């Protein structure tokens, strides 16, 4: 049985948070549709204990579900299950990817993201638009797949976090990570970065390392028609600095690490990894992609590119790189 | 289950019990209570916007008092606390026919809500070790009220107490007679408009002038007397008095019969075989917590103890 306990805890709130809100969801009746005052609630919990559960939990602390009806319907279309995500979320603590910090659920199918009032002021105007967009496209989009909005408080400390699920596999590794923009400018990993465990390359790094992707015409003209869909969003919206997240599983190396110590290698439930391809059989090493856009809540408002110009830009940049 | 009532407040008890049970269930069971246990509380505040205002007020606070005492206190009444969780969630706990002393009973007829002030809150407090440590020393078996939850509520600027106790009386076999008895030297008798109403609580001259009868065997006499001594003696050391023995006749004729569960009815007795009438009767202390401070205890537990006995 989980008693929320972590070291950090921002963690612990986070964990009985999540607890609290989907059980709260059980005891309200799911809408015929979402209505506009559910794109501006919230829920509010104080919580003061006093010489009560002082070993597992913070005695005081505070608790904010922004929209909770529309995240519990955006998880929904995403095909998620509200008791899934519970215990996703609570069965075990997640941890730290090691200002913006990043959150993996112990099971690794969800990401937890430390994000800004401001990031919290944009999803919330992009919140309806944004809706809708998932239901024109039946939850089929390589954009975030955003499933809860929270404000966390204890000890004085003020949090904002957005939960998203994964673009890499809950089960697969990565042995190679980029973060892709393209156009302007020098964007390269640093040389400490590139000491890290897997660092997270850029643009530069994708040309110089001669990385190539090895899908399918079919696949890649597939993956290249929903990105141009989504990026034309994007660009309504005046929405920029976005990336395309890749993520490599390499087989044979996945192997031999695991030799060290009903799926087959290569092989994964798109059920489960939405943004995974296969690679095509005339790949010179049988590896697995991930492929997603990331970061898109900043705003052109808040020389320099507008949003049209960042969205062609961009969608060259991964047309030309495949 | 929406916790929908059109009374606030009881959708804020049936939330707050719902939310207080599941929190227990996210807290280890200890080994034992200790003194910091006895002073602890859970303090929950909620500011709802735009969201369930189909069921629930926006904004409520919750209070659950000494919540690990309760918890170990239902374990010992032989009390499941999912089952608890549910005869006070599932279906709204109906008011006795009922801004005083109100009467909640949960829709299974198995638990009793009185709205209490907060002196009695305190006067619970003062108790809440010595009460206890004599419900441990027990095994649980007494004929004192089973206090099995106290909360407070805040809902509309109305701030309300509450004391969650086990029905004296059966979840399902219906009690036609009902008497509140003290024994004290003084017309305790129930007004007309009281004897008007469909069970009306008779009182102490009533039970007489109607010449009422408890036909309980010799063994069962000697149990309950014995209980009701030492529980009576525990009262007076706490310096509480005013309490009552409530007895509630079934009349098992007027109507398996005569047959109840005794781990659910606690307080049930089957009366004797030559009685005249075939009866079953629930015999328990009510209303305890009023001290000395606010006839003495003392004298006040003999002039009792004196008139059960006397009634038999």
């Amino acid at each position: 049985n989980l008693y929320f306990q972590s070291m950090d805890p921002l963690l612990s709130v986070l964990m009985w948070g999540v607890n609290h809100s989907i059980n709260e969801l059980s005891h309200v009746q799911i809408p015929v549709m979402l209505m506009p005052d559910d794109f501006k609630a919230y829920s509010k919990i104080k919580v003061d204990n006093h010489l009560f559960n002082k070993e597992n939990m913070p005695s005081h602390f505070k608790f904010k579900e922004y929209c909770p009806m529309v995240f519990r319907n955006l998880r929904e279309r995403f095909g998620i299950d509200d008791q899934d995500f519970q215990n996703s979320l609570t069965r075990s603590a997640p941890l730290p990817n090691d200002g913006a910090r990043f959150h993996t659920s112990y099971d690794k199918r969800y990401i937890i993201k430390t994000i800004t009032s401001e990031d919290v002021a944009e999803m919330h105007n992009i919140l309806k638009k944004y809706h809708q967009y998932i239901v024109e496209c039946h939850g089929i989009t390589l954009l975030p797949q955003f499933l809860g909005m929270y404000r966390l408080n204890v000890d004085g400390v003020e949090i904002y976090v957005i939960v998203t699920r994964n673009v890499f596999s809950h089960r697969l590794s990565v042995y190679r990570k980029y973060d892709l923009k393209g156009s302007t400018v020098a964007r390269e990993a640093s040389d400490k970065e590139k000491a890290k465990e897997l660092p997270t390359l850029k643009d530069n790094d994708f040309i110089n390392e001669g990385q190539k992707i090895y899908i399918d015409d079919n696949n890649k003209k597939v993956f290249l028609e929903k990105l141009k869909k989504d990026v034309e969003f994007l660009a309504q919206l005046k929405l920029m600095d976005y990336s395309l997240l890749v993520g490599i599983h390499d087989v044979e190396r996945a192997e031999q690490e695991e030799v060290e110590c009903p799926l087959a290698p290569g092989e994964f439930d798109p059920n489960i990894d939405v943004y995974g391809i296969k690679c095509h059989e005339n790949s010179p090493r049988k590896e697995v992609y991930f492929m997603a856009i990331i970061d898109i809540l900043t705003h052109y408002d808040a020389s320099t590119v507008n949003p049209e110009q960042y969205s062609k830009r961009f969608l060259d940049f991964i047309g030309h790189i495949l």
